[PDB]
RNA sequence: CGUUGACCCAGGAAACUGGGCGGAAGUAAGGUCCAUUGCACUCCGGGCCUGAAGCAACGCG
């Protein structure tokens, strides 16, 4: 939401990029930031037009949240929060 | 779809078994047109057009 979360929320994503490349420019632009667990995308209904991308430690989180808040991707510029839930890996990898 | 195999994973002392992995399907995916600004982590909106593939080989449609 707006409480720091390993993992950082994207939308107004371009709906008309497909899935893979839409991981893989997403996964180069904030690898920058620090170690990332995983970039999840759906295209679905619901789902597209965002992403979730998940960082080792919550500081990558946050610095790739205010660096690159509202900047354009794609020709649309991107909204990121801190995300409501922690992503699932977080536990799983324990 | 069948047979004989490769490789990864789970179980098993093992033999092997299951999944990954085939005619799958007008599915995935792509173009357009509509509709959606959407908080998820076991697919997954609709129209038209186009349209695949198991990893190898052979056999069969
Ligand atoms: N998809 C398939 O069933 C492939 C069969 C084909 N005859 C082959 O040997 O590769
Ligand atoms: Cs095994
Ligand atoms: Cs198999
Ligand atoms: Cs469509
Ligand atoms: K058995
Ligand atoms: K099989
Ligand atoms: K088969
Ligand atoms: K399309
Ligand atoms: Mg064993
Ligand atoms: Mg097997
Ligand atoms: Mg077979
Ligand atoms: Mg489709
Ligand atoms: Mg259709
Ligand atoms: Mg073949």
């Amino acid at each position: 939401e707006t409480r720091p979360n390993h993992t950082i929320y994207i939308n107004n994503l371009n709906e008309k990029i497909k899935k893979d490349e839409l991981k893989k420019s997403l996964h180069a632009i904030f690898s920058r930031f620090g170690q990332i667990l995983d970039i999840l995308v759906s295209r679905s209904l619901k789902m597209r037009g965002q992403a979730f991308v998940i960082f080792k430690e919550v500081s990558s989180a946050t610095n790739a949240l205010r660096s690159m808040q509202g900047f354009p991707f794609y020709d649309k510029p991107m909204r990121i929060q801190y995300a409501k839930t922690d992503s699932d890996i977080i536990a799983k990898m324990k």
